[PDB]
């Protein structure tokens, strides 16, 4: 068998920064069937992370560029589309993959809402694209799937766990950039941060670590969308 | 058309879509039309990119295949990454090869591709073909030399470049220290002399500033006398 394998180069693959091997890697390993493990979701989520990383920031430069030439001919279009396409094209792969193999109505919660999560910013980086008639749906299918990992994160875990603070974390960056609703995004971002806070001493160091790094991105958005 | 590609080589750019710009770039040259000089640091940019990324790649996977057996995966993705990268480097130098050709200022700079490009290749090549590699590199370096010194001052930013890389390819490939550190030494000193002299000097004293990096990590600078503390 070459699941292992594929495992093992996802891993190399990280060392070297080859993302689109990763992503494919990981891809392959999640298509022999089998549940991933905590370690082998986070390879999963590293690599597509960093793959739609690069397209988004591309896409974001050229459509910028676009808009503001309109007061460099057709070439900005057609190649802002390319971009958008083939962004496209790996949101919906790692949609496909959540759908068809990971996500299920069974398991622990934590990989339930991890998955879940997973699935809001791959509709919500859709989003981001997106023209008013698509746009819609996606904005919803990416709330509903956040809403349904939000319920499920604050009944089983606990407010400091650092998959539930980054669910929330996005959660909020969905509610300012997506859904315009700004009141939300601070709202939420603040309760999240002060509820995580009020539990820091039940978390003993190395937790504490990854924990106060999720709460830090918190406390610079809650700066930013306001004043410091 | 050829401008578009251009155009679009230009937005890939800032997008940092390096492996587009790059074919966008193949695509321009592989209309004959020479290119001017932004066109062919475009086609520069693009490549150095593309490859630089995986030769670093390369890098990180031959270290670990070599310090793990003192497990056939990492053979197999190193050779994967390897064979993907010469790819490039084929691509490159047929693109010198097939559409090279005009002045001698361009002449330097396509031929420092040139000697580049089989530089890399040499940092993976194995036996009975690396010491042949080893040579198409040294003629192209030498030969853009040669150019240079007679027709480019030596404060010439492509000049510097060429000699900064020839440079390394003599410490690194050509395991010659000795003429690495002789050329980087000499290269910066005719340039130190004349520098005062429109006004280019941020360009060209950032390659001074890579050749003494260089010297200063092959001691440091010139001697020491007692530091005061």
């Amino acid at each position: 068998m070459e699941r292992a394998s594929l495992i093992q180069k996802a891993k190399l693959a990280e060392q070297a920064e080859r993302y689109e091997d990763m992503a494919a890697f990981m891809k392959g390993a999640v298509e022999k069937g089998e549940e991933l493990s905590c370690e082998e979701r986070n390879l999963l989520s590293v690599a597509y992370k960093n793959v739609v990383g690069g397209q988004r920031a591309a896409w974001r430069v050229l459509s910028s560029i676009e808009q503001k030439s309109n007061e460099a001919g057709p070439e900005v279009r057609e190649y802002r589309e390319k971009v958008e396409t083939e962004l496209q094209g790996v949101c919906d792969t790692v949609l496909g993959l959540l759908d068809s193999h990971l996500i299920k109505e069974a398991g622990d919660a934590e990989s339930r809402v991890f998955y879940l999560k997973m699935k809001g910013d791959y509709y919500r980086y859709l989003a981001e694209v997106a023209t008013g008639d698509d746009k819609k749906r996606i904005i919803d299918s990416a709330r509903s799937a956040y809403q349904e990992a939000m319920d499920i994160s604050k009944k089983e875990m606990p407010p400091t766990n650092p998959i539930r603070l980054g669910l929330a974390l996005n959660f909020s960056v969905f509610h300012y950039e997506i859904a315009n609703s700004p009141e939300e995004a601070i709202s939420l971002a603040k309760t999240t941060f002060d509820e995580a806070m009020a539990d820091l001493h039940t978390l003993s160091e190395d937790s504490y670590k990854d924990s106060t790094l999720i709460m830090q991105l918190l406390r610079d958005n809650l700066t930013l969308w306001t004043g410091s």
